[PDB]
């Protein structure tokens, strides 16, 4: 007998304790070992709701991930609350490294194995573990980079799919790759992402006839964001240390709905923190080729408002709110507490 409840988790992970990767460092100074054999039972004809817009874990987790940004990528210039920190800046080994979420004493996480959950809801086959699986801190927008792919399915998330207000969660079930480069020995700060038009297309086309579903047949089109901040109009992402920019106009692309695709993107020093504290200023690239090679895995949409009397759906790349890209693979998991 048990009952929903919040607690402090922990961590587990497989960091190197000789390893000056800061993702290796942080885990291994805040996490424990992974178990070696894992235990999982598979509990018999019963029925729990799950609520992945409403889930501590997430807020957990960007507690984690944000003091490992704090201790580990040192922006020039802070510029937070008035207050100006100027401080040393070095250039660091970043390459983030799965952590797993685990309950104390006297708790467990249930998880979710319905192949077609969208991450609201009751669930049919329900398990019981000790830590969910290995999770890659990715911080993105637009594009979700590395995670984990839907089994069955194309699957749409929303807390609300009725409010256009309100973030969609699209998860792939066939990754495709993205090839972003800094070309070595000339504009520094110039890079660009590659990505199989003919993978993407697919499966963009793919996701439209999902949308299909869940829109009444309505008519499905993709368009480049309205506006706002660069975090947001463009896929950013974290490459070895060096923030990326990438224009994505070319992969929501109606028409083709062949070849490589080749996204311009731009190094950034001066970008708002998605930590939520103001802007900062990092330091200048390091030298030579700098390459990320990445699985998509998920993609954050939000509807146009103001289409009901068409027959039209309009959805754009955006997000930005990174709690997000945790509840994509936070969904399927909820803490309970034993009596
Ligand atoms: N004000 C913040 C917090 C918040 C909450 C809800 C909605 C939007 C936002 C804004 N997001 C961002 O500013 C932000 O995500 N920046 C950023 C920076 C670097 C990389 Cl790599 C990256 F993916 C992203
Ligand atoms: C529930 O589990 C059974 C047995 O593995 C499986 O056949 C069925 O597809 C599952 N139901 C859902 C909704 O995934
Ligand atoms: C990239 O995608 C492939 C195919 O799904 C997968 O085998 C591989 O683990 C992924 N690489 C990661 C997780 O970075
Ligand atoms: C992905 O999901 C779609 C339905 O959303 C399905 O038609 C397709 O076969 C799936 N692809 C793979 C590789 O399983
Ligand atoms: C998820 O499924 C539940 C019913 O199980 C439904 O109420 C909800 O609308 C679904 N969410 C999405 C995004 O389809
Ligand atoms: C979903 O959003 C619509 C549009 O804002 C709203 O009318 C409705 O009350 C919402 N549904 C729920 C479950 O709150
Ligand atoms: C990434 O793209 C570069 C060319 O820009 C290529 O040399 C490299 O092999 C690509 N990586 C992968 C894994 O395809
Ligand atoms: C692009 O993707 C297709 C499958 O959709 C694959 O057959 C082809 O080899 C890929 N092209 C390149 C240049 O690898
Ligand atoms: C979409 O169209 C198909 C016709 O192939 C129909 O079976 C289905 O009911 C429609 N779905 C919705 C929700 O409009
Ligand atoms: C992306 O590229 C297109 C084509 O050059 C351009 O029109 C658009 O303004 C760019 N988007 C951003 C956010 O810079
Ligand atoms: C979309 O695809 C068409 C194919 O002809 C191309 O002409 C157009 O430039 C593409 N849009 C982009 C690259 O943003
Ligand atoms: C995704 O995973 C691959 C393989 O570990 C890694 O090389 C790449 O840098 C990752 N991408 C991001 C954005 O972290």
């Amino acid at each position: 007998v048990w009952k929903d409840a919040d607690t402090t988790l922990f961590c587990a992970s497989d960091a190197k304790a000789h390893e000056t990767e800061v993702h290796n460092v942080w885990a291994t100074h805040a996490c424990v070992p992974t178990d070696p054999n894992p235990q999982e039972i598979h509990l018999e004809n019963v029925t729990e709701n799950f609520n992945m817009w409403k889930n501590n874990m997430v807020e957990q987790m960007q507690e984690d991930v944000i003091s490992l940004w704090d201790q580990s990528l040192q922006p020039c210039v802070k510029l937070t609350g008035g207050s100006v920190i100027k401080q040393a800046c070095p250039k660091i080994s970043f390459d983030p490294i799965p952590i797993h979420y685990c309950t104390p004493a006297g708790y467990v996480i249930l998880k979710c194995n319905d192949k077609n959950f969208n991450g609201t809801g009751p669930c049919k086959n329900v398990s019981s573990v000790q830590c969910t699986h290995g999770i890659k801190p990715v911080v993105s927008t637009q594009l979700l980079l590395n995670g984990s792919l839907a089994e069955e399915e194309i699957i749409i998330r929303s807390e609300n799919l009725t409010n256009n207000a309100k973030t969609i969660i699209v998860h792939l079930n066939k990754s495709v790759e993205i090839n972003c480069t800094r070309p070595s020995n000339g504009d520094i700060r110039k890079a660009y992402c590659e990505i199989n038009g003919t993978k993407w297309n697919k499966v963009l086309k793919q996701v439209t006839e999902k949308l299909k579903e869940h829109f009444n047949n309505k008519t499905i089109i993709f368009q480049p964001p309205s506006g706002g901040d660069l975090e947001i109009t463009m896929h950013s992402f974290n490459c070895r240390g060096e923030f990326f920019y990438c224009n994505t106009t070319q992969l929501f692309n109606n028409t083709c709905i062949n070849g490589t695709i080749t996204l311009p993107c731009k190094i950034k020093q001066i970008i708002n923190m998605w930590q939520g504290t103001g802007q900062a200023m990092y330091a200048p690239p390091i030298d030579g080729k700098i390459n990320c090679v990445s699985n998509i895995t998920g993609i954050l949409l939000t509807r146009d408002g103001g289409a009901n009397n068409t027959s039209n759906e309009t959805f754009r790349p955006g997000g930005g709110n990174i709690k997000d890209n945790w509840r994509s693979e936070l969904y399927k998991y909820k803490v309970v507490q034993i009596e």
